[PDB]
């Protein structure tokens, strides 16, 4: 099996409450110990690939999205929908929030993708691991 | 135009001679400052990918690729002499000293991609930048 030996890392330092993002190649992520840069090119690797990853090694209770994705980008809202499972409650808060979080005290890491449509960004709350 | 940072900072530090890597999934990446982990997960990004993007930022002299890449992946091969122009000199050597080579002295980076086909790993040697 293939993962990332950063994004490993993180998932294991992650229990209750931790937050994990990943991030379109826009976002202004800070530079810091928890940026995680996996960008290559324009739109690789895609968002959405790199979140189905992570989900797949990960337990989660709450997502946080951008409200502007809704208006702004609805396939992929509709496509991170079609990925979570339908327990996990999904919050939606300003863009300008999901900034903040990006340096939340319980942020334990920052995903960078290549992603280039507009608000393809998440955060992810761990249940109790 | 989206840009890798570590990719970037390291080829910002790159002068004739000096090496670049690129390499599949399984390939024992010494872990120190020249690793730069793109893997997410099978086949992603593809080891062909990464070298076309790496090739638009850098010039290159020579290449360096497993004398075993021949037989055992023809198609890769294949793939990078598309991407690679006529006068740059391609050395084979063995996949041991491939191995060795992300030691060199004059490494610069070892980038690892997601890539699972067998002997997906080159280094790339540059040429004068100023
Ligand atoms: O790329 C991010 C967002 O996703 C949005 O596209 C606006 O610019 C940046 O903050
Ligand atoms: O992945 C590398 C090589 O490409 C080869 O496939 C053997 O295993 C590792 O050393």
């Amino acid at each position: 099996a293939v993962l990332n030996e950063h994004i490993s890392k993180a998932i294991a330092t992650i229990g209750h409450f931790d937050l994990l993002t990943i991030n379109d190649a826009g976002m202004p992520i800070p530079n810091d110990h928890r940026r995680i840069d996996l960008a290559v090119t324009k739109n690789l690797p895609r968002f959405i690939d790199v979140l189905a990853t992570v989900l797949e090694e990960m337990e989660i209770q709450k997502i946080y999205l951008a409200e502007e994705i809704k208006e702004h980008n609805p396939t992929q809202l509709q496509q991170i929908k079609q990925l979570i499972s339908s327990e996990i409650e999904i919050i939606f808060i300003p863009h300008e929030e999901m900034k903040s979080n990006l340096a939340h005290p319980l942020n334990k890491g920052n995903i960078r993708t290549g992603e280039t449509t507009p608000y393809s960004n998440i955060a992810l709350e761990s249940n109790v691991t």
